[PDB]
């Protein structure tokens, strides 16, 4: 589990999103795994706004955070769960890493900010869901 919060906005995984975050949708991507919830609220989060590809994650499933180097955001074959059939998910940025179902949601940041979110991951690749493209968060 985990979220975003900035401005008035919750970006959080699309699959763990829950009634209010529904109940209150700003925008939502089912190829990116993304959806977006208006909160009352002020969030503090700062966005990223570069195209570092070094930074670090949580991993909850360890307690601790990791320093990674990831691939820039692109249109990757991931396979299914019980959330998704198997497709092309977009935007989304890989490294070697540990991860499990349940660490969707960890925050990937580099020295700019927040980079992305938890979103895939298995045989030892953890994939994330970039929000450095969502210039609007911040506005
Ligand atoms: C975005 C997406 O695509 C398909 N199902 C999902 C959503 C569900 N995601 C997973 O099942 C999953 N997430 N991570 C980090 C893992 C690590 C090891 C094994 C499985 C997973
Ligand atoms: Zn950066």
């Amino acid at each position: 589990s985990g979220a975003i919060y900035v401005g008035n906005y919750r970006v959080v995984n699309r699959h763990l999103a829950t009634h209010n975050d529904w109940a209150n949708l700003v925008w939502e991507d089912s190829s990116r795994d993304l959806l977006v919830s208006s909160t009352t609220a002020q969030g503090c989060d700062t966005i990223a706004r570069c195209d570092c590809q070094t930074g670090v994650y949580y991993c909850s499933s360890r307690r601790k955070h990791y320093p990674v180097s990831f691939s820039k955001p692109s249109l990757i074959f991931v396979e299914a769960s019980e959330y998704y059939p198997a497709r092309y998910q977009s935007h989304l940025m890989l490294a070697v890493g540990h991860s499990e179902p349940g660490d969707c949601g960890g925050i990937l940041r580099c020295q700019h900010g927040v980079v992305g979110i938890v979103s895939t991951g298995g045989n030892g690749l953890v994939g994330f869901a970039d929000v450095r493209d969502l210039l609007w968060l911040d506005e």
